[PDB]
């Protein structure tokens, strides 16, 4: 019968990570825990819509930029976990509005995955650069997500501006658009469809491609030639949370060694962990071995930039 209260989680990681994380939390603390999974941008919209009568306690996973925007928008309540002492320097309080309205639970590398069987069958060379993806031979063979609803897609747009500049990122996207077969509402979906061979190339976070590989899909991960970007996975307590103590406990736990290791050991989710005492997945990428930009979480997690960039992308690129 009686348990130790409730926790309602709006999750934006994969369903597998969401399920493994909330299950392990629930079983440890005997908390009646539920979750729903939605894209990072979709989740922001939901929390904004529900702000007068909040339905969830915590927002777990997904990219940090929408969570940073929420903090700026007074949709979150700040909570500084003791566990932050164990979080890698530089990642302890990374959002636009400081004071840990949001905290960083993982790091994911942006890139693309390539179905080598499909390209080989079609006599199409494997691409290795972002710039390759605009070439004639990839028309109809690319899937990417939509930054209106997906955190991944916004991370990509932000990464192209930081690799290059804003006009050439948008010029890039105009050319890329001609080759896109589908814009997906969540970030993981291109990994699923490139794995099954419906399209040859998915743009997204590389650990989702590692998982598909591990399941037998003929995928090859590419960290592209020009360099690339990354997400921080966020955790945030929702302002007006009904179950506030269990929310704080959840934040403490998912920032801990124990909570983070559940993601790859039980949730099949191979992001880089931000806790300095956590065992890293042998399947995780090592950032020091990659050409990474220094992603400006503060500017791209600013509300005016999110809205300006996403509006410009819908207007100029998607139409
Ligand atoms: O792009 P979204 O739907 O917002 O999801 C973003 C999330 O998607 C993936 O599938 C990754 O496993 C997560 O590392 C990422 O944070």
């Amino acid at each position: 019968s009686h348990m130790e209260g409730r926790l309602v989680v709006y999750c934006s990681a994969t369903n597998a990570m969401c399920e493994a994380g909330t299950k392990a939390f629930a079983e440890k603390y005997n908390v009646n825990t539920s979750f729903v999974r939605n894209g990072s941008g979709s989740t922001l919209a939901k929390i904004d819509a529900e702000k007068n009568n909040p339905r969830a306690d915590v927002w777990y996973g997904g990219t940090l930029d929408p969570q940073s925007q929420a903090g700026e928008m007074d949709l979150l309540q700040a909570y500084q976990s003791p566990e932050l002492a164990n979080i890698m320097e530089g990642f302890r309080d990374p959002a636009k509005r400081k004071g840990n309205y949001s905290s960083a639970v993982y790091m994911g590398i942006l890139g693309f995955g390539v179905n080598t069987e499909r390209l080989a069958q079609k006599g199409i060379p494997i691409p290795r650069c972002w710039a390759d993806l605009t070439k004639p031979e990839y028309k109809g063979e690319i899937q990417i997500s939509d930054p209106q609803s997906s955190g991944t897609a916004y991370t990509a747009l932000a990464t192209f501006i930081q690799l290059w500049d804003e006009p050439t990122a948008f010029e890039y996207f105009k050319k890329l658009d001609k080759n896109v077969s589908q814009y997906t509402k969540s970030g993981v979906t291109p990994s699923r469809n490139s794995a099954r061979g419906e399209v040859a190339i998915g743009i997204g976070f590389l650990h989702d491609y590692s998982l598909e590989q591990a399941k037998g899909a003929p995928l090859e991960l590419i960290s592209p030639c020009e360099g690339t970007g990354y997400e921080l996975g966020g955790v945030s307590i929702i302002k007006g949370a009904r179950n506030l103590d269990n929310a704080k406990l959840f934040v403490d736990w998912v920032l801990s060694k124990e909570g983070q290791e559940v993601a790859w050991k039980q949730g099949d989710s191979y992001q880089i962990l931000t806790n300095t005492q956590a065992e890293q997945s042998p399947n995780a990428l090592d950032p020091k071995t990659l050409k990474l930009i220094n992603y400006d979480m503060e500017t791209y997690g600013s509300s005016d930039e999110r809205k300006r960039l996403i509006t410009k992308w819908v207007n100029e690129i998607k139409m």
